[PDB]
């Protein structure tokens, strides 16, 4: 259509209103002091969040420009939750800083790619003085206060998740799902985990989580893939009226041949979801019957013979609860028997004992620490819906970065990490002084997440920002308790990963928006 | 699309403004002198209703900030509906006074996060008081009581419950249907009474009551789930112009295929109906068997050897009434044969006594219990429509409140109770000064009901409520009467369930308003 | 007419929007650092100032209730501006510290007439503060300083300042107008020169100047107008044959007694030269006589009694000098009793005490700088009008700082006496906790000049004040020079008259502004 074109200094302001409009809706909640945000939902109830990247991805203005420049702010907060699940605030106030000093620094008349350069080489130093700045984990060993400070100083969350991972393992899978009744539950019941995802996105149901859930599913495991329709129309049919949804586990459904029949079938009474078997050939057939076992199912194979036509209900397996997602498809709960599952993870043992090489016996280590670890459910206890969404956004906040913590280690939190390395980068320099000035403006920017905070804190952001870099370490400030101390010891924690990657996405982000000239948009 | 996005007090003062029109709307119907609220039906004539929840569901509003507040505050009502069936007006009182004094306080500076900590300290040990101040209600006399508050002083609807439960046991089943004539009618007829809900939400018929109603529906039986749609098929269209509406009970139904074509197939003539089978295996084929013989009908199974086709009108059993709610589905009458229910009694009994383990007998003496008890129908007499659903509503008002009265007892009626709790909270401290005036918040808002009452009796509610605060005990006002006096003695007693449950959920949607900053809504 | 009536908190929020606006407007001239605005003028080009009560006078809103806050703040600037003559900004910022801090407490449920009463009390003890505080200002270096600060720094301004005041001295008149050149001038005369010229051209002794000089001449004063030669015959016959000129000071001399003097002025015989009497009714009496205490002479007038005929040497006034251009008339050393100068003088002084009107007291205050003492004016000099109007503005700041400075003292810049008199009212209670919330919010509000002269450098205000509060004494934060050190030192000083007045105002009317519960005004 026709084109409203902006240049310059006009939509570089229009720009920043959006982005601010934006970040002001995210940084609200930023800290423990932090305040929720309403967003109204047309489906039902308004959801109250405390959660950056709900807010900005539900931030949408009538200007376009402004428009534009708040969706492409909205991209910090969305990267920085696919990445790490946690510091989607701390990522847009970084880029809302970032965007407002590099602007300031293009209305001085400085090189914006210039700008960017500097920015991009000041966030580098910055990465690599977190990583040295970081403690891993287990030296520290605080999963409760990283669970505590990323549930919102919810100390029960954080207990929740040190238990979970404690039992389970550092790396067994952890599930939130909501519970029935007003406290948290902790369930270490048997399940299965494999980092698989759904062909189609038509699988995905009513909530915006992107991830299929289903209520006592059906298993259909295969792996010899299927020659025509008619051969596994019976199965879906068998399926028809049994209150179990068929779960498809195979090696890559073609959408058009299932989704797109299948679909043009239900109007949506169940959801019939498909997934990719992980790995190939031997390796896939022995998880294809440890799935079987754990479900209580049969594998279907050409050298077998069976056939789905002449496969019944009891035959196939079923989970309690199965989560389906992009990123890692889990099986909560599958009944079959536990005694076969007993004797499996024994014959498995055995066949660890038996075996020599490497990646054999490294997978099949692989397969019992699944199986010993099973599922950890943590169940939301919320006396209301808005409630038991609220706290089980609070509680996926936690577990994320409780696994961040665990994979890369911690830093100190409230800003205070960024403040120190941006204090150990004062004498980074770049190859003109306008990547000097970008320099500059990421290391100014790099004290926002603790201004922010102590603004949402009702106190004073210049003099407890000076108070901090005036110290040193893990010096900081406690927002909660409103004084000064050693962040660790007083067990405000952040990832370092969630550090990290906040800060390298908005730095991209906004590193790139500071150096638009022009705007294209709709009229 | 593009978003109007409000902050701090003009977003609250939106919000409050929004929870004030819903919740007078409401609290006018508080008490024996509250008034009646018309909402307009499209369908057909309004209903004129005292309830709290109908009101609260009917509200919405034009601003779409004040919409946002009336919804989070509509799902106070709906979740105390959900939960005790009675007190969704004393939970939106509440609810309202809970986010009026949290707002102030907020307005005062106070951090609201802390302020909700506070609030939810309070409530738990209100909750622990309520349980301390409970007394059990085990007694003819004090469940009439509890009915007749619950139906607006209806010492008809008081007696009639109390005479339905000690006929059919404090647990057994009782249901609430309209009654041709002008008087109430209590009619103890043999019924079957298990809790299980249908499959889908689109069993729903006209009444938005959530339960689907079926006139003489026919009764069909399965332990063994079908395979393919021609076994079934003679059975549907049978019953297609048989004369009753097809109500299936199956080991897992599931609507996939069968919900979709159905529902091609029917535009709304009758109602075909389908509801999981509870339990599993030779327990759940036992109460298959059992409700076969109390509707005349038979149980397909592979053991057995029946088919859906080679069964008959004959052969399959009926229901003179059968409702289904997703709590519970209960068949109202099953008629049979009177000398077959009663043989299939003492042979259940026989094999209760043959028995020996502990969960065999139990399940055997709930199975005989359920056959005994049958269930008590409650016949409302009403001379029009309206008064029917004016009447009907007041009843099952009445069932809930008897029911939570009998399962959790009794407290004093007239927000005597929550007077007496805040009294005994008044040293509650929590930790620090935020959380105390969010404490102090709770505690006034728990006078609210009272004082509500009171203005609904036109009365001086500050007067009326120094006054009860001065007594102790059980001492109140009698608002029927406007004289002071022992509730329990005078018969206003509240369910424990209902006063806890109003409590929790005003307070949790309460405290989460009380912390929103900003409010994200379409323009 | 109809009108609108809100209450409560919407009328406390709109009267909080016409404030904030107004005080946007000006805060940002607060300091060195401060910005100019520009004022939009109906007639003539638009008017750019660094001065409070401008911008606050040309404020107003649409909106009726932000209008009203918008007004009732501006009256702080007008009566800082009618008292000090400077502080005006300092006041608007101090008023609108003060109205946001106590309508917070407001909304935080205190009884508003209780906070008034706190920020009274708070006001009071600053003010006794500020009076401990302040140091006099009586050397020329201090003066200097008063007058380069209250004109953004301009130290041409304060040097000129305190050489005019050391010029005039205390009873010294100073006033302030457009120059021609581009470089400020001072131009000071001392005894008499009122502005009165020759009533003839041909009286001027001197050619080549232009003007009528006169060597120890007699002075005739009469209060009447003459227009005949018989009635100062005798005098003018006693002149001749004395020798002597004669100077003539009357209401008017025309026509016959003119001519007459004009032909005796050339022929020789006497030395004569005819002005009329300054000023008019009321005033021109009173002059004659400070002129005939000044020269030793006495009034011809028919309401004392003596006629001009029997007028005698002895009744004609004294001088030692007197020059006659065509715009002023200047005597100087008029041979008079010191003592009777100084009771004249004494008698303006009480007369001065007795007025009550601004015009009244200045132009009691020039006779005086006429009688002893000199007066002085400055001509501003700029390229343009625009600059001329900045200028002006800031060199008439300059003098009324100055002048507060000579009579009250001076105490530190930078609003550090007032985070000092707010750090030694810490320990000040109320009779109740609003009353002390009051309290607080004043001495909080005390905080808002330095903090807003911090914000227009650009730097962090919590910051500086926090390190200024830290300090003792006079320590605080040279914003020109972005530095901490001794306000006196670096000649910082601010009049503690400018300071105490600023203070007072702003806190009068915004303990009232913040008791309001309704407004009522116009409908839109
Ligand atoms: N008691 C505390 N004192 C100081 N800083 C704290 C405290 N608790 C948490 N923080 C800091 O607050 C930040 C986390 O704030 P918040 O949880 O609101 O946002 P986020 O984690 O950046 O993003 P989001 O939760 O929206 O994904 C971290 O920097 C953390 O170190
Ligand atoms: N005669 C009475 N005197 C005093 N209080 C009474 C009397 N009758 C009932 N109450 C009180 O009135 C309250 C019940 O009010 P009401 O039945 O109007 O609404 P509700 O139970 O809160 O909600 P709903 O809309 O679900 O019926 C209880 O607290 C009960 O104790
Ligand atoms: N170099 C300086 N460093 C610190 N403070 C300064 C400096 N120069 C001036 N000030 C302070 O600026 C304040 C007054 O400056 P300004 O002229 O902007 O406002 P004002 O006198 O209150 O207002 P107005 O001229 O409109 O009546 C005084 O407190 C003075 O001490
Ligand atoms: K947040
Ligand atoms: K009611
Ligand atoms: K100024
Ligand atoms: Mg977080
Ligand atoms: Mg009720
Ligand atoms: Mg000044």
């Amino acid at each position: 259509a026709a084109k409203d074109v902006k240049f310059g200094n006009d939509a570089r302001v229009k720009m920043l209103r959006g982005v601010n409009v934006l970040a002001d809706a995210v940084k609200v909640t930023l800290g423990p002091k932090g305040r929720n945000v309403v967003l109204d939902k047309s489906f039902g109830a308004p959801t109250i969040t405390k959660d950056g990247v709900s807010v900005a991805r539900e931030i949408e203005l009538e200007d376009k420009f402004e428009n534009m420049g708040a969706q492409m702010v909205k991209e910090v907060a969305s990267k920085a939750n696919d990445a790490a699940g946690d510091g989607t605030t701390t990522a847009t106030v970084l880029a809302q800083a970032i965007i407002t000093e590099g602007l300031k620094a293009v209305a001085a008349g400085m090189n914006p790619m210039d700008l960017k350069r500097g920015i991009d080489k000041a966030v580098t130093a910055a990465v690599e003085e977190l990583k040295a700045l970081s403690v891993p984990c287990s030296d520290s060993k605080a999963i409760a206060q990283v669970g505590t400070i990323s549930a919102n100083s919810d100390e029960t969350v954080g207990k929740l998740i040190a238990e979970a991972m404690d039992k389970v393992g550092k790396e067994g899978v952890i599930t939130v799902e909501d519970g029935t009744g007003l406290q948290d539950e902790l369930d270490v019941v048997e399940g299965m985990q494999f980092d698989r995802g759904y062909l189609s996105p038509y699988f995905i149901n009513k909530p915006e989580t992107g991830a299929v859930e289903l209520e006592s599913p059906f298993i259909l495991l295969a792996d010899k893939k299927i020659s025509n329709i008619r051969e596994m129309l019976p199965v879906l049919e068998a399926v028809a009226k049994a209150g179990k949804p068929l779960l498809i586990i195979a090696e890559d459904v073609e959408g058009e041949a299932l989704a797109t029949l299948v679909v043009n079938t239900m109007r949506g009474i169940v959801k019939v979801a498909a997934v990719k078997a992980p790995g190939f050939g031997d390796r896939r057939k022995a998880m294809l019957q440890d799935i079987a076992t754990l479900t209580g199912g049969t594998v279907i194979s050409e050298e077998i013979g069976m056939e789905l036509e002449k496969a019944t209900l009891e035959d196939l397996g079923q989970a309690k609860r199965v989560v389906i997602n992009k990123d890692t498809t889990t099986i909560i709960d599958g009944v079959g028997e536990e005694a076969a599952i007993q004797g499996r993870v024994a014959q498995i043992r055995q066949q660890i004992e038996e075996a020599t090489s490497d990646y054999d016996r490294e997978k099949l280590q692989e397969r019992v620490a699944k199986l010993a670890g099973g599922v950890a459910v943590i169940k939301v206890g919320a006396a209301t819906e808005v409630e038991m969404k609220e706290k089980k956004a609070r509680v996926e906040d936690a577990l994320h970065a409780t696994r961040a913590a665990v994979e890369e280690g911690v830093v100190a939190g409230g800003g205070v990490a960024l403040i120190r390395v941006a204090s150990k980068l004062a004498d980074l320099r770049g190859q003109n002084e306008d990547q000097n000035v970008g320099i500059k403006v990421a290391l100014r920017a790099m004290e926002a997440p603790l201004r922010q905070i102590v603004l949402n804190c009702g106190e004073e952001p210049s003099v407890v920002a000076n108070t901090v870099k005036g110290g040193d370490g893990n010096y900081g400030y406690n927002a909660a308790t409103e004084e000064y101390g050693n962040m660790i010891d007083m067990g405000i924690l952040d990832p370092t990963k969630v550090t990290r990657s906040a800060l390298q996405y908005a730095a991209s982000v906004a590193g790139l928006m500071i150096t638009t000239e022009c705007m294209v948009t709709d009229l």
